[PDB]
């Protein structure tokens, strides 16, 4: 077995399982694994690169203890602190991302879960966006209930984001206040609601190569539709502030095997894209088919949205959103 023929087999319908020799993806040649991942992406996704965007709808004060997170109240960081934003600020950002041609937009909230009056405020914001704007809609709100997921879906939200973060084995080393099992339960609810599930995690936090493979396999078993691969941005004041940043070859290997293991998913670049040369150009040629663009939650964009769209179009990818296709 070799990466080039294995990519052909997957194009022709083979699917990697937990019982396959996953160590192959660690020992095989990187450039061949990238080439094969790009071919799998071309066959299963095609040339569209889906671009999404986010707003930090509620910043800081989270009681959870995730070791990477700027917004955990267990850490003293530079993060802004505010309760759920006024609707006008959300609509301003939605309209801006639509003016720039982004495919979808998400409200992302710090906290264990968004509940009660602030949840109602989010719903109202989605109703206004669904009425006024053509850009598609996502939410990332923590451990919400099935009834809340249905309310989001009825208001026009089509994807729910809930990252597994790390492998099951490594999860207790990153967070003690909630569990990996709790993440999987939310994801099952997202699928039962008929929404797209967007779930990935963070690499470079000290997890092993085998943990990264287990993340990829676990998301494949769930049928996850969109998989954000964040490289750690070490945040000053958090426990992980002094971890070394990942190299481009290590990120590319990860993107590529996530593509082999999740051939039909959008493998999506997310935080840490500045670690890649040319703001991720090579990753789009190594299995990635989607990216978050523009500003993140407490850190700034690696480039403007326009720069990302021009880079992708110049390499021959399609970045025209559906709402700009008039005829
Ligand atoms: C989506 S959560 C917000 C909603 C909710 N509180 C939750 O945890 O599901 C924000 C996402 O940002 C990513 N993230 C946070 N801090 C990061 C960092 N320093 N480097 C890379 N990714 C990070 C994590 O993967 C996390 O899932
Ligand atoms: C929510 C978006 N979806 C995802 O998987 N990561 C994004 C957020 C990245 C945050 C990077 C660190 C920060 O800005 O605090
Ligand atoms: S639950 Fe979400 S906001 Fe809270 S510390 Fe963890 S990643 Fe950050
Ligand atoms: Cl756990
Ligand atoms: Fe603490």
């Amino acid at each position: 077995m070799n990466p080039l023929t294995l990519a052909q087999e997957i194009i022709d319908g083979r699917r990697i399982t937990r019982e396959d020799d996953l160590s192959f993806f660690l020992t095989c040649d990187l450039d061949e694994l990238c080439e094969g991942a790009d071919r799998i992406r071309e066959a299963c996704i095609g040339d569209k690169v889906d671009l999404c965007s986010i707003i930090n709808g509620r910043s800081g004060r989270c009681p959870e203890d995730c070791k990477y997170c700027a917004q955990s109240a267990h850490h003293h960081t530079s993060c802004e602190v505010y309760n759920f934003l006024p609707e006008e600020k959300i609509l301003e950002a939605c309209k801006m991302n639509e003016s720039e041609g982004v495919d979808r937009f998400s409200i992302v909230t710090a906290g264990k879960a968004l509940t009660g009056k602030e949840f109602d405020q989010a719903i109202h914001a989605y109703e206004t966006m669904h009425r006024e704007c053509k850009i598609d809609l996502c939410a990332s709100m923590g451990f919400i209930s099935a009834e809340q997921l249905h309310r989001l879906h009825e208001a026009g939200v089509t994807s729910y984001h809930h990252n597994i973060e790390t492998s099951r084995r490594n999860f207790p080393n990153i967070c003690t206040t909630h569990t990996y099992d709790m993440k999987i339960e939310t994801l099952k609810k997202v699928k039962a609601e008929g929404m797209c599930a967007c779930s990935g995690g963070i690499i470079g936090m000290g997890e092993t190569w085998e943990d990264r493979l287990d993340m990829a396999i676990s998301l494949a078993e769930l049928g996850i539709d969109s998989i954000p691969i964040n490289a750690l941005m070490p945040i000053p004041g958090t426990p992980l502030e002094h971890l070394p940043e990942l190299s481009e070859p290590d990120i590319l290997r990860t993107i590529a095997f996530f593509r082999y293991i999740n051939p039909e998913a959008n493998i999506r670049l997310a935080a840490g894209r500045a670690l890649l040369t040319n703001d991720g150009e090579t990753a789009f040629k190594a299995g990635a088919s989607a990216s978050i663009t523009g500003n993140m939650l407490t850190t700034v964009a690696c480039a403007t949205i326009r720069s990302d769209r021009k880079m992708l179009a110049d390499m021959g990818r399609d970045v025209t959103p559906e709402y700009w296709k008039e005829v």
